[PDB]
Parts: C-alpha cells; structure tokens; sequence
C-alpha cells in the first residue's frame, strides 16, 4: 500500500529527501540513478521530472503521483505525515520561509562554488570568490538566526533537512564555518541523528 | 492596508507586488533605496535577516514577518485560498513548479544577468554557462506549458513567480524564440490587468 518510489543520487539534494524519508518512517525503495549512463535523460524518467534531474519520487499510494523538486518533495511528504513542519500559520510559514532560503540561496550558491572551486575545465578564480564569499554570507544568515533558535524555524523540520546536506559539505565547496558557533552546534546535533546518518548512506 | 511590503523593482519585487494585485490585497509600499544602504538598516534585517527583497509584514496577523518571494507567495495564496489550489495533487504542482522556479530559474538566469551585465571582467565560459543553462530551463518550462495551460494547471502562484524573469529573458542575453508555448504563456500572462500593475511597483 503505502510506498514512496525515490529516484535519486548521492548528492545533497538527494540526501535531504533520504533523510526525510528516514525521519518520517515512510516505507520507500529507492532507484540510484547512474549520471554516466544518461539515466536521468531518459524518456521515461522525463516523464517524472521534465527537468531531468533528482531527486524525484512517485507516490504509488497516491496513483503514482510525481513530485520532482527537493523542496517540494520535503513539502509533500511532510505534510502526508504531519511530521517535521507545524500545522499552525505562523510555524508553517517560518519552515517554508527557511526552506525557501535554502532553495533559492544556499543551494544554489554552494553548487556554484562547487562548479567553479571543484569541477570547471577552466579555473576562474573571481567566479570561485564570487561563490565562496557568498556561501560563506549566507552560513553567517544561518548563524545569526540559529543563535535566536535552536533550529531554522524553532523546533528541527524540513528547513533543517534541506540545508544541512549543503552545510554537511562545506570543506569541499571550499567554504570555511569557523567563528559560526551557532552554526556549528547545530552542524554537531543533526549530524548525531540515527535518521540523519541513514539517510546519508541512500543510495549504496 | 494589512500588509506591508518591502520591495524595490527587480523580478523577485514584482513577484509579489503581482500577486497583491492579483489577489485585490490592500497594501502599503515601502521602496527601500538601496542607493541609500536601506537594505542593511537594523530594521530591515529583523524583518529580513537576509536583507533583500522583497519582504512583507502581515498586521492583520500580529506584524508577522515574512520573507522570501517563494514562500511570500505561499503565504498570501494560502491566506486568500486564492492561486493555488486546496487538494493535494493541485497543490502540489503548484508547489513543485515554484520550487522550479525558486531553485532554477531565479539562480541560473541571475547568475547569466551578472556574469553578462555586472560582473568585474568578461568570462566567457560563465556567461555561456549560464545562458544556456538559462535557455535549458526555458525549454522545460516549454514542454511543460505543451501539457497544460499554466505551469501547474490554471494560472498560479508558481507562474506568478517565474513571469517576471522570463520577462526579462533580453536582459540576460537570453532567447526565447522557438518555445511556442513559452511565447503564449507570456503573451497571456503580459494581458492581465494584475500584471501590468504589478510590474509598476514600487514607483520610479
């Protein structure tokens, strides 16, 4: 009955939807998708996510219901459980406004400093500043609202779940967290979650 | 007005000054002059410790804050139930094209917009990186909008989001040419009384 199909890599965007499905408990299998092999090009995975990348899952229960999207993956499922995001206005809000943070603003910048830093023909020493610098302004974001609370949005949700992958691989992108204690001491409380650690191993 | 808006006129303002419009909100709006460093007032940043635009404060619901054009729309589409549906499945498209947007198109075509317009010295490996990563995302939002008339189905916050950039395609260096569907999702959206508003705030 109930069986979340999760296409999906070992990556950060992959691995806030394996935590999340951790955390929550929820029965789901996993197809690894292969990036030398084109897999995620396919006609039939397109028909999935039309943007061709993971992660993606079907909700057989739900007549096998697409959701492409990290962000939105960690928005369905968390309100299919009732778990990890408020059902109040204002927690719900403040989950969705950190989430959009980590959407918009993190991710998208560590993977820019990623491309450069790691994984460009050329190296544009400007481009890899440019990225680095602006990673490390938003870690100072996290730090100062995580000195406030003890998780993004008050108590640990998906805003958590979706940016800590990121910060969990701040070395490689080059993007030092020193001087954030805050930051730090949530870095050390998620990485100490049994689901987080799970999560964190899917794909094999 | 219960709400107020902090804004200024780029894309990621006008996402949400369309949306008051759409959804006939009263509003007040406060132009924050960045000329003037208004951005990085105390003030602004305990609304929004990120310190962009836009932002807004609710205070028909104890000044609550919100930040993040993504889940600023959210917000006000789920306080109105106006654009964006209540079931699950309408929902989540709604959801998971926002995210596309938020995560994809905002980041990529923003980064084309610096390394085209702003940036110190001309790469023209970036420049090309992020064009056609720009134009690739496009050309999803193409065959999307070959399946449905709006993103997730009837017109939403999620395509709400995504018009202000796409509309700004020229700026970043970027085509549209080719993507019939593309072409008339812009014709229709450019029509809307709402839009037309929306897109003249804040005031010169």
């Amino acid at each position: 009955m109930v069986m979340i199909d999760l296409y999906t890599a070992a990556t950060p965007n992959g691995h806030k939807v394996s935590i999340a499905l951790e955390e929550m408990g929820l029965p789901y299998r996993v197809h690894a998708l292969s990036f030398d092999k084109k897999e995620q090009k396919a006609p039939e995975f397109l028909r999935i996510n039309p943007n061709g990348r993971i992660p993606a899952i079907v909700d057989r229960d739900n007549d096998d219901f697409a959701v492409f999207e990290s962000g939105a993956i960690l928005i369905y499922l968390a309100e299919k459980t009732g778990q990890l995001m408020p059902a109040d206005v204002k927690g719900r809000s403040r989950v969705i406004q950190w989430l959009m943070f980590q959407m918009g603003g993190v991710g998208p910048m560590q993977g820019q400093a990623n491309v450069f830093f790691r994984y460009f023909p050329e190296k544009l020493q400007g481009a890899i500043d440019r990225y680095q610098h602006e990673t490390r302004r938003l870690y100072e974001v996290l730090d100062g609202r995580l000195g406030e609370a003890e998780y993004l949005a008050g108590d640990y949700s998906i805003a958590d779940i979706a940016t800590y992958p990121w910060v969990r691989i701040h070395d490689w992108s080059g993007v030092a967290v020193d001087g954030l204690d805050n930051l730090q001491r949530w870095i050390a409380a998620i990485e100490a979650r049994p689901a987080v650690q799970r999560g964190l191993l899917v794909p094999r």
